[PDB]
């Protein structure tokens, strides 16, 4: 309670009409889904697959990577071509060609221009149309149509299978040899890119827009973005200009501490369980050597083949498997950063005392934390080359989406730990608010900020082996969205001013009423901004309302970095002793730079629809997915790194000289290999995406244009000062542990 | 020279880089200008009209007002539809028609779909080709298109000359009952708008564009926007967003005055000369609110037709007169505040006494600026009513382009009054700068701001009768986007810096800095940002993609106006006596918050070039130019207007009340006739313009939809509210001359 009554409520009632609103419209999403048809046969009589081999499809899209290898309906990986676009236009040019087969005498290509613009008007009657026939389960697909499925379903049957005509296009697609040994399983997986580029050329009922939201941008079956499209586009460019104007006005207006001679922490002296954390400092830093020496192991795969100069490490380290590990054991050091700053935190509040059982729950906590990081990275060794049989994927092996590729049996080993990293928590907080005291008001903030990092995992249950997929696509983005990038917003902002508080620096009042503004103003637009991942899936154009308009104003407090940026540097000249701790006040400035030049600058380039609808698919998402989850929650991991390397090590110097390559080639590397060679590259397809298709832009034709080849050789020009600045960092952890 | 080394040499760094990018670059708008073919003939043999007969119809197009009828290339006005894409709708279906008659026995309407696509790619073939024959002169255009051209010639032949079938037609596009009385001037008109609808059609050499960068969006011949569009659409926004925070940043980090007893300004009580300034002043509120009344008078001809409740003041005062004298008396209400303020603020730098002759200079400007304005709009009246012979019509009567509209005499009279203001200036000016002191910093910034608002006018001429559009649409903009927009905002700057300088409230060392630190910013994207009014008019693609980049960083320091907002605002408690000054230093506020509305946020919602080219001739200009006229140079000269009531009527008081009333009239009025009946149509008819043409947004089977007449019926509730916020401000200012 106290004086804040005012900042207290507002906070809920964002969380409260910000927070129905991925509930009124999550059945939205549910029930207008594009459905499986029961029963797909021909106008002659014969019955093709049904809705249970379309699903058994989809078990074996997953157990070849899923995500990894090639994107389905935009999300996943950016080497291989679609499968949602790229199955289209193959099947397009198969029914154009048996439709002029007896139209003249000739193929499409060889007619003249007014004669072979009357047969793509065909197109749009037939492909924009059949679709389901109001729960009777049928399609009755046109006999023209069951020729030209299974024409192009032999391609796609001699892509997976070690064929010796398709060589050199298995090499630009960074495909193994095989990907899939057994027949049946290919046999049954495209049935499944059937029925994703079923969804994405018919027509809802009686709408202008397909199921997908007229994604597949293809001038063949008149597949351009939409009426109400384009017109809340504009509507969420105002809402920013508008939004930056307005905070800065209300800011101007609607305004109006002497520090100690010691260091307060070192007056506690806490020897039995924060020496314990000295591991923890260990796995961040193993575990960020091994996520960078991934990135140059699976950017070669870009460059060249499969040759890695001389013998082929194909057979057993693919593309889809360097790349899953890639991403998820970046996610876990980033993970593993906040928990050994949250665990440091743990027993400094409530004294200097440890509740009764706390090393032994420390201990046990990083044998299974470790028990999943080395138990996942088995799973997708025997799942992505085909051993393990495919009734028993899903719970140990591969999942297939990506950001969530450990098995559910891992999944609930991650969940799990972190649930006992959550009541090792509450054992050291509630001596702390249950005292009769009048001070608990960053204490209370933070508890509900523990109580959220660690529950808002739970929703990435809910969704199994063969649920539908745009349900598999609502509640993934729950962990990615909301728990990554909202909820590590909320930990990482009131547990720093919560150590600005301590060693005397913010007077405490200025501390809490700074992290309900900076706490309220991220989660206004955050909570339904979830939904600018689900445009172009199964979803309808209100979905797209919500995610457009309700999205800018989570741009809006990103952009206005002067202040946040200046009030956590200048507190370096308000003591003699803030020289000790000079790097971590220099990982939490940059920050802030890279919170407005990675999620302000570079990530509403993609987020208004109109410039999401060509993009979605492209080089340029790599460029806000680098910059900003190394620039912001990648440096507050090597900024609580840093910091919990003193208090627990205070007589060893950070070693300047060393340092000043260590954190200059950080940022420097990564702003060097960003404006170079993935976002160059992210403007000619944007160039080729909007002229000729979406299949133009991912097709092998394309990327061998001799100007893309000299413009990712160009990587290693800014790889290697990345590598460096990486070296230089770890090299410092592990001298600092002696 | 002195510690302002830095600051006066990057303004003149600015002024020299910005600067040769309009000349380098209308060297381009020249030579790439869409040639008048010399010859146009048909297939056959027979010769139609030449070049010479073009230029005639663009003299007819002049007479009858010009832009302020009907626009053309998107300028203009925004009740009749625009003839450059009604003519080539018209014509295309002419032709559709002429080649499906012998085809197979019907029309395009009543033709199946797949056999009705086979005659848009023959229109694409014919009419997106038969360009010129480089400097051959000719045309020899196709037969069925001389026969389709000679077929639409008799419906606007027909709409313009008093026919009878063509009522309820003439009267939804408020045009009067003839407006052409001679029939070779209209049939050379035609031939006109029938080159200036051929411009709009014909491919490019070599490229995929048009002469008019594909302007007119029409789904016949394939006019959709280009791919290097969309890509500088994305530029313009990340240049935008990365200024924004830069410049929040830089401005954050590198950082780094007893007033007066009495006020300093009645301390000199100069009577002769400053006594002479109630003729301007009354002046100001006699123009400001016989424009309230013609805005009150124009807008009752959209709602209703011609009728006026009874007879019908319609063949003496159309809408083409009514809306030339809403803008010109406008422009000069604006022009005249402040003028007024510079030459009272002329004798009170050089201590407190006068030039020789001043009060002569004084007494005689304004009798020919009053005189300039009777004889423009008698100019007007004997224009558009077809009196005055055609021969002599560009020197008095009607120019025909707006912002422009008065006669080319009275032009060099409103050039010749200026320049007497001018010198009028100056030799009361270089007495105070020529002694030997230190401290002519500011002088000489508003020395060059004097010059440079007192000769640009000047780039109104090297345009006549019958020289080429897009050249008349080059030099029109030069006084219209670098005299309005960017050198009306330096003199008042300057001058708000000098008086509250003289005042003794800013200390002179900060208010030099911000007065070179905020003139070199506007600068920077205000002389290259000239370019986006010529992006559709006959230009090639490096034209947009200068004014689209360089024009987005002159939104990025008006956004950031919290600052400029509050240290203009806080200066009222500084002193007991600035109460006196309390209505102009709300002025001064309301500026800024209608600065960043009206210049920011409705101004970059029509900038980039991929919702320029939706939006260009809608009823979304007016939102962005009621609000930026009024709002930033329309409390200016309200600003200046009531601070020069002091110190010339150091007596009376400005009676709160009635100013309370004055200032939340206008304000109110402002703010709730544009939010409820200016911007939903503009985005009713963005939608229609985007989804079907641009010949459908404009059509009056869409502008009578019954959404759109009731959305534009309710004008008058904000309409009234202006009404009375300029009645109770011009009778305030008429009992304070008393
Ligand atoms: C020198 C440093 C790095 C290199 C060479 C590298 C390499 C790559 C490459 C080539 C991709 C593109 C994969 C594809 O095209 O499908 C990628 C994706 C990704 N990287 Fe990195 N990486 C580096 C640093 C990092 C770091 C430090 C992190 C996070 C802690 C990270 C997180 C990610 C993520 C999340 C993706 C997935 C983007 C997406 O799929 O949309 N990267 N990495
Ligand atoms: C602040 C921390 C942020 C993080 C950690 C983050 C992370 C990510 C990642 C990793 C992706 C790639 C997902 C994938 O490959 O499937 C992504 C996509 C996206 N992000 Fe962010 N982001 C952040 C901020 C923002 C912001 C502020 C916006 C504002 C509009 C935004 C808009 C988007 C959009 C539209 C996509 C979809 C791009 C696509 O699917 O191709 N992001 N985000
Ligand atoms: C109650 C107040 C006003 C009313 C009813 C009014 C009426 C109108 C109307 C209906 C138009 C649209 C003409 C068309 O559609 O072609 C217009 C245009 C315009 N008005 Fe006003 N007006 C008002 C106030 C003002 C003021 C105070 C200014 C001060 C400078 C102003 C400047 C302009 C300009 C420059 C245009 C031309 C916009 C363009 O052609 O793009 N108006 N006025
Ligand atoms: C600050 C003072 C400003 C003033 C006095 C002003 C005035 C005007 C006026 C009167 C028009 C209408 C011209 C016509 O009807 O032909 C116009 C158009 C336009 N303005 Fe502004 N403007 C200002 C600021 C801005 C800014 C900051 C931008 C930034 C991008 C901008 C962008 C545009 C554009 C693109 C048009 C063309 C719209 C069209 O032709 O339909 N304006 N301006
Ligand atoms: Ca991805
Ligand atoms: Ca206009
Ligand atoms: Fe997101
Ligand atoms: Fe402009």
């Amino acid at each position: 309670m106290g004086p804040y009554r005012r900042l207290w409520f507002t906070l809920i009632a964002v969380l409260a009409v910000t927070f129905a609103l991925l509930g009124f419209y999550g059945g939205e999403v549910y029930r207008q889904a594009p459905p499986i048809p029961e029963e797909v046969a021909s106008a002659d009589g014969t019955r093709l697959f049904g809705r249970d081999d379309i699903l058994d499809g989809q078990t074996a899209w997953q157990s070849i990577g899923g995500m990894q290898l090639g994107s389905i309906w935009g999300h996943g990986a950016y080497q291989a071509p679609d499968w949602t676009a790229d199955w289209l236009h193959r099947e397009l040019m198969a029914w154009l060609d048996l439709a002029a087969r007896d139209a003249h005498g000739r193929d499409y290509g060889q007619l003249d221009a007014p004669a072979q613009a009357a047969l793509r008007e065909q197109l749009k009657a037939e492909y924009r149309a059949n679709r389901a026939d109001a729960a009777g389960g049928k399609l009755t697909l046109s006999p023209r149509r069951a020729q030209a499925v299974a024409q192009t379903e032999a391609y796609y049957d001699q892509l997976f299978s070690d064929a010796p005509a398709l060589h050199r296009s298995r090499e630009n697609y960074a495909m193994k040899e095989n990907t899939l040994p057994d027949a049946n399983r290919r046999r049954q997986m495209t049935h499944f890119f059937f029925w994703t580029a079923w969804a994405a050329g018919t027509e809802r009922e009686g709408t202008s827009v397909t199921y997908t939201n007229n994604w597949p941008h293809e001038p063949l079956i008149g597949n351009h973005p939409s009426s109400e499209n384009v017109m809340w586009s504009i509507i969420s460019v105002v809402v920013l200009l508008a939004g930056i104007g307005l905070l800065i006005w209300a800011w101007a207006f609607l305004r109006g501490p002497p520090a100690p001679a010691r260091d307060p922490l070192t007056t506690f002296a806490l020897t039995p369980s924060q020496r314990a954390l000295g591991k923890y400092l260990f796995l961040v830093v193993a575990l960020f050597g091994f996520q960078v020496l991934l990135g140059g192991f699976t950017a070669h795969y870009t460059v060249e083949g499969q040759k890695f100069y001389g013998i082929d490490l194909s057979q057993w380290f693919p593309y889809s498997l360097v790349r899953t590990w890639h991403i998820q054991s970046a996610l876990f050091w980033i993970a593993t950063g906040f928990l050994a700053a949250g665990l440091f935190l743990a027993p400094l509040i409530n004294g200097g005392r440890d509740p009764k059982y706390q090393k032994a729950g420390v201990d046990i906590l990083f044998w299974a934390l470790v028990l999943v990081v080395v138990g996942s990275f088995a799973g997708n060794y025997l799942a992505i080359a085909q051993i393990m049989p495919p009734d028993l994927n899903f719970w140990l092996g591969h999942q297939g989406y990506e950001y969530v590729d450990l098995g559910r049996l891992w999944q609930i080993g991650k969940f799990a730990g972190i649930c006992f990293w959550l009541v090792l928590m509450l054992r050291g907080i509630v001596p702390a608010l249950r005292t009769p005291g009048g001070d608990k008001n960053l204490l209370a903030l933070l508890t509900a900020s523990v109580g959220a990092i660690g529950l808002f995992y739970g929703a990435g249950f809910f969704y199994g082996e063969r649920t539908h997929l745009t349900v598999m696509e609502y509640w993934r983005w729950w962990i990615v969205h909301l728990w990554v990038e909202g909820f590590f917003e909320v930990f990482a902002t009131t547990a720093l001013a919560f150590i600005f508080s301590t060693l005397g620096l913010v007077s405490r009042r200025m501390a809490t009423t700074a992290s309900l503004a900076s706490a309220s103003l991220f989660m206004l637009g955050g909570i339904p901004g979830t939904f600018h991942h689900l445009y172009f899936a199964g979803t309808t154009t209100p979905v797209m309302a919500v995610g457009a308009s309700f999205s800018a104003l989570e741009v809006v407090p990103l952009i206005v970095l002067g202040h946040e940026a200046w009030e956590n540097w200048r507190l370096k000249t308000r003591a003699p002793w803030m020289e000790n701790l000079k790097w971590p006040l220099m990982c939490f400035v940059a920050v802030a730079f890279w919170n407005m030049l990675g999620a302000g600058v570079f990530g509403f380039m993609i987020n208004p629809p109109v410039s999401l609808y060509y993009i979605q698919g492209l080089n340029t998402t790599p460029v806000h997915a680098h910059a900003a989850l190394f620039g912001v929650y990648g440096f507050l991991a090597l900024g609580f790194t840093l910091l919990v390397l003193r208090y627990i090590r205070p007589q060893y110097a950070l070693s300047p000289g060393l340092m000043k390559l260590a954190f200059w080639g950080l940022n420097l590397g990564l702003a060097l290999m960003i404006f170079t060679s993935l976002l160059p590259i992210g403007l000619i397809q944007f160039h080729a995406s909007v002229s000729e298709g979406m299949w133009y832009a991912r097709s092998e034709a394309f990327m061998q244009q001799d100007i893309l080849k000299t413009l990712r050789w160009g990587r290693t020009f800014g790889d290697v000062v990345f590598l460096l600045g990486a070296l230089a960092m770890v090299v410092q952890v592990i001298l600092g542990l002696l």
